[PDB]
């Protein structure tokens, strides 16, 4: 039973990952690296990279920080195939059992807290799929034809998806290979394949300032955070 | 046909939040300077609790000088402060079927003069609208708050904004027309119109257009405002 992290993310496929990005004069992905290395109990911690930036991010990320776990390696076209290439280097330099869970999340949401990566380990242990979501922040309404409402569901019911996405490896890896290859198309979160095949995703509540860096607006809410903390 | 907007806020004993500056002046100064840039609203309705209303039209006066503007008591629902707002207008203007009103939250001041004339047109074309964008994220269904019940399809999923614009007539009557633990149920106005059957239509808002609650929220409308000017 030995626990694994996946950090991955991911302009007509040719832009600099945002996670390169500085903020507060550091690169966002180390924030996001550096919480992950404060957890003792992740035995390695995937960085996940599209092939022209490997190095970038192998030599970036040492100058940061000198810890022995973290291994770059090249990142799919799919964000499940990334994850996919994730197990698949486990199970060929490390070597896989059925109690192996990763604990998947975006490079460029350095704002995870330590209780989040913990529950999420736990989870990952007890049911094999894992989500972090926050209560829905604004009135979620359904529109099926994109025009009218045709439902404004439940309030208590409506969860916001971030990550860390928690798995079973070898659990995920086979729901995942099981599927026709227009439903690997479709099925783009990881966390409703398991739900389609009927495992347990189990929630952990994240936070309102665990966000997404991608947009100008999204880097400056993130501005918005920092400078308090200190 | 008269067009009316309504600006909507709400402790209980909290200062409202539309008070506080923003770049040097009041949160409902700017949002209140959307609804006058628009030419075709016959009157333009503040609501506030009444320990406030001193205050707010005092202030709202210091900035802007514009005839339209009337600072009216609120409710303790959200739906009844709507409802106090077209029995003002009934009573000191007078209804018509054709009357439409558009309402929206004083902490949003940064919609759109698109938003605003959208919203317009389609409460004169449906009589019910609500300002929605695209989900910026996953929406996950849980019934029981701890597994994942659905996630539904992308594409279908919305994040609710405001304005939200009726025709004042069918609305008022839609409201009456529920049970009393009804009224505290459907929270939301255009909900209400749904169940109803009337078309709800969709104006696409802005991911800018925030509510300035948290103060998370408040610096999050400070990044939006220093790059604009």
């Amino acid at each position: 039973s030995l626990i694994y992290a996946q950090i991955l993310a991911g302009m007509g496929n040719v832009s600099m990952p945002k996670q390169f990005l500085p903020l507060n004069g550091k690169p966002i992905i180390v924030h996001t690296v550096e919480k992950f290395i404060l957890n003792t109990r992740f035995d390695k911690i995937l960085i996940s990279s599209p092939k022209e930036w490997m190095n970038h991010a192998e030599d970036n990320i040492k100058k940061y920080i000198s810890d022995d776990r973290i291994v770059v390696i090249e990142g799919g076209e799919d964000r499940n195939e990334t994850i996919m290439n994730g197990i698949r280097f486990v199970e060929k330099t490390y070597g896989l059992t059925d109690d192996d869970i990763i604990v998947t999340h975006d490079a460029v949401r350095p704002f995870l807290t330590h209780r989040i990566i913990e529950e999420n380990i736990d989870a990952a242990l007890e049911t094999g799929a894992v989500d972090t979501v926050i209560e829905a922040l604004d009135t979620i309404v359904e529109s099926s034809n994109h025009e009218v409402i045709t439902d404004i569901p439940v309030r208590d019911h409506m969860y916001q998806g971030q990550t860390p996405q928690s798995f079973n490896m070898k659990k995920v890896f086979n729901h995942y290979q099981n599927l026709t290859p227009e439903k690997k198309q479709i099925l783009t979160d990881a966390c409703k394949i398991c739900l389609l095949a009927g495992d347990d995703v189990k929630l952990v509540k994240g936070e309102i300032f665990n966000i997404k860096i991608t947009t100008p607006y999204d880097l400056k809410v993130a501005n918005a955070i920092i400078q308090e903390r200190i």
